[PDB]
């Protein structure tokens, strides 16, 4: 009995996002898994790190530190309800997964807001209690990402460089370091100028996939699979 | 002559991050700079990209595709007023300092969509005019970012690996493809541990930096900078 999170972060159901998140949510449904998924934009999520996200009195009132100030309230239940609605989807969830656009070599901003403000100290790692001893250990997450670029252009010798590249600060430096085990991507690159068989296709791969998901190891988060 | 425009992304004017900005402030202006900031948090700037960031009549209200709207909107000096406002300060500028915090691997999601927003399609890159021929050229950008990582933890075998690699999809992926030219970034390593001396010091290597910032040559912003 699989709980699985969806981060969808696209503006427009009709998009090939919208789609990809579709097929998952009917896939996963089929199987019987228990499925939720946060629509960022629909939940107008608040990307903003502030002191709006702390709702009682700050360790320090002088000097804002959004670090330490979270931190504490994480402790103390004093964080915003928004962020610890997140957290408790994260916390039931087996699996997470996050689709969206890239923008700019990485994810869209209200999706970098949902990083930022869900991931706290003490909730998603701890000093000590990173990477391997992350606090979401046990947990996987898989990033399914569509682009503008072909793959020719992400690759070693592509303008670009090799897709890996920018998938690691999301997988190594987010991800991994909360203690997550990352499965491997799902790319589904340039719908917009591929055919309509061809996007049909790249929807139905993802649906495929995810018919054996469970059956899946994670990758080797290092700086040798990212780098070689 | 020159004019610099700072993008400052931290919530607290007495932060290290706040200090770095009034010192690049106080040096450049002393040597007749023109001077302007983008407080993003003090503005409230909003990072989501949405269909609010269009004005005029939407050139497909069926189905919402930013990329393409925007695109559209710019050219048909539609874009909202916040964009557009960003947009003339960065069109003037012909050094644009990034001031902010590492947030996971990357820039604080306000950053993230300032990046998202006002880098749009006929501004900062169009077809054919990106990488060395995007349309910011001539233009130079510097990445001036504190971490909460020590050095050594950003070593090519160390737990974070290289600095250089959470780099790319900022200078490459985004400051080149709009055609800047990049300078080295500043990298102000774990001030938060940092003795008193030692954050004194990492303050007067920057601003002494910038005694000479128009001396400086741009990085080879290429694969192997990063990852060689
Ligand atoms: C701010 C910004 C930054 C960006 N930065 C980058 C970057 O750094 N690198 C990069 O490579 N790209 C970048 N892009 C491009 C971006 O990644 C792509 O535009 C995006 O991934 C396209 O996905 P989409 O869901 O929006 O496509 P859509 O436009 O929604 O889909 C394309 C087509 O697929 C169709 N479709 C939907 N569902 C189906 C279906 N089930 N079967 C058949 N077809 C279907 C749609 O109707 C549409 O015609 C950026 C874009 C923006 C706006
Ligand atoms: C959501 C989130 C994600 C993060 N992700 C990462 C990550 O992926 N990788 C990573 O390495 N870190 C990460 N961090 C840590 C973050 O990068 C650091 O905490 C930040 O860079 C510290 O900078 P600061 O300006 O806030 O330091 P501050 O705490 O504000 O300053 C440090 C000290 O220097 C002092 N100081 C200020 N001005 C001066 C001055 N003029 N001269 C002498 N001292 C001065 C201050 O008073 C303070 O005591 C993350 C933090 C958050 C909140
Ligand atoms: C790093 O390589 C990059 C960097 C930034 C990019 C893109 C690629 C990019 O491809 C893209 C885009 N593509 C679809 C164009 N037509 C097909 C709709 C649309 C908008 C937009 N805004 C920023 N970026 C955009
Ligand atoms: C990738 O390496 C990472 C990733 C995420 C990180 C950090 C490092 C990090 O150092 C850090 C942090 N440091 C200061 C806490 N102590 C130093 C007071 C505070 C909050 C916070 N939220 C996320 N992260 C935080
Ligand atoms: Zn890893
Ligand atoms: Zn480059």
């Amino acid at each position: 009995g699989k709980k699985v999170l969806i981060v969808y972060a696209h503006q427009e159901p009709k998009s090939f996002n919208g789609s990809l998140k579709n097929v998952a949510v009917d896939e996963l449904s089929r199987q019987g898994c228990t499925v939720t998924v946060s629509d960022l934009y629909a939940m107008n999520f608040e990307p903003r790190a502030t002191d709006k996200d702390i709702t009682g009195t700050l360790s320090n009132p002088e000097v804002f530190n959004y670090g330490v100030e979270t931190h504490e309230a994480y402790k103390q239940r004093s964080l915003a309800s928004d962020i610890t609605d997140e957290q408790k989807k994260v916390r039931e969830a087996d699996l997470v997964i996050f689709q969206f656009p890239l923008y700019w070599f990485s994810v869209p901003a209200i999706l970098k807001g949902w990083m930022d403000r869900v991931l706290c100290q003490g909730f998603a790692f701890d000093i000590p209690g990173f990477y391997d001893s992350g606090l979401l250990q046990g947990k996987l997450a898989l990033l399914s990402v569509t682009t503008g670029g072909t793959a020719e252009m992400y690759t070693k010798t592509g303008v670009n460089g090799d897709s890996r590249y920018f998938l690691w600060p999301l997988q190594h430096g987010t991800l991994h370091f909360c203690g997550f085990k990352v499965l491997a991507p799902q790319i589904s690159f340039a719908p917009e100028i591929a055919s309509e068989e061809e996007r049909k296709g790249m929807v139905a791969a993802w649906s495929q996939r995810l018919q054996t998901i469970w059956k899946e190891e994670p990758i080797p988060c290092t700086a040798h699979w990212h780098f070689g």
